């Protein structure tokens, strides 16, 4: 097998050259030459097994994202494991090289409207499709917004994808406040509001709603929105929450433009859409492409939708992780030689 940095990395012959990239969750990520498609491609090394949550995020990810085509969400090129379900302990999924991140490249650059404007319009275009297949992706951030060299940008990581109907992570600061009240019913409008702290974020390189806990993040949220009318707090169905909200100052709301006064307005006018407590009141992705600022790109004919809504089979968070990693096993054959 071929070696990273004291790691196996078992991608030969037909994957090699290997250059390791860095972490992404349940292993390394490298890139590599294909010697088939002749162009060096993404692989990471998943190692689930040991952990019930580890494989359904990977079982998730794997067929959400076999389902999905779209050039605004990364795909899956290949999947390399072991030929037996007993020999299997990590799997290898390879992807699109693509050389860097909205995380990243924010880290460094101060990007300009033209570069924001184009961002977002290909997060909304993307997004239209994942809603369109009845899926919200819920962790929608800036280091799950890849990009390439000529700023083409794919939405990665659906490992906490759900089916629509109305869990650990390192990055809380774009969800949304019913999440984080803990409210009965969330919807599509999660991931309209991860967008709109990503626009907030493109536009001054640093966390709109930080904070070090769900309550710092409230009163960073309070802070700028001011405190909720009495029809907002109606919204949120958990009586502790609504008591908490209660329990608070009162903060007026700060418009936009005194935040981020050398923003485009009509970006401005989409932040403020996008960022509405009340998730019944926030902006949809199809409205959000038809707004004004997006006007350059807003094409409906080049925006495609999923041929009919994603449907689990089973639900996953019940399983145990023998029954995933048979799941897993089931999902990943179609790459395997000799496949019927």
């Amino acid at each position: 097998p071929e070696m990273v940095r004291g790691q196996v990395f078992d991608v030969g012959p037909r994957y090699t050259n290997l250059s390791y990239i860095g972490e992404g969750a349940y292993g390394m990520v490298c890139s590599a030459y294909d010697n088939v498609n002749k162009v060096r491609v993404a692989i990471k090394k998943i190692s689930p097994f040991e952990h019930q949550t580890y494989c359904q995020r990977t079982l998730r990810e794997i067929k959400i994202l076999l389902r999905f085509r779209h050039e605004n969400i990364i795909g899956i090129n290949d999947i390399i494991r072991a030929p037996t379900i007993e020999q299997m302990k990590d799997v290898y999924i390879v992807q699109d090289l693509m050389e860097t991140d909205l995380y990243k490249l924010l880290k460094t650059q101060h990007l300009s409207n033209d570069h924001i404007c184009y961002f977002l319009y290909q997060i909304l275009r993307g997004l239209k499709y994942i809603h369109s297949a009845n899926v919200l992706h819920r962790d929608l951030k800036p280091s799950n917004l890849l990009l390439n060299t000529t700023c083409d940008l794919k939405i990665c990581d659906f490992g906490l994808a759900r089916v629509a109907d109305p869990e650990y992570v390192a990055t809380r600061w774009y969800r949304a406040p019913e999440i984080m009240l803990n409210s009965k019913g969330y919807t599509k409008s999660i991931d309209i509001w991860s967008v709109g702290c990503i626009l907030a974020e493109m536009l001054s390189n640093r966390p709109i709603f930080p904070g070090k806990h769900y309550l710092d993040q409230l009163n960073h949220i309070l802070g700028i929105l001011g405190s909720p009318s009495q029809e907002d707090l109606n919204c949120i169905i958990n009586l502790k929450a609504r008591n908490y909200l209660l329990s608070l100052p009162h903060k007026n709301k700060v418009p936009w433009n005194r935040l981020f006064p050398n923003a485009d307005s009509k970006a401005l006018d989409l932040l403020d859409k996008m960022l509405t407590f009340n998730p019944h009141k926030r902006i949809e992705v199809e409205q959000a492409l038809a707004h004004p600022y997006l006007e350059q790109y807003y094409d409906p004919s080049d925006e495609p939708i999923a041929e009919a809504p994603f449907k689990f089979d089973m639900e996953l968070d019940d399983l145990p992780k023998e029954k995933l990693k048979e799941l897993i096993f089931e999902e990943t054959a179609r790459f395997q030689p000799g496949y019927r």
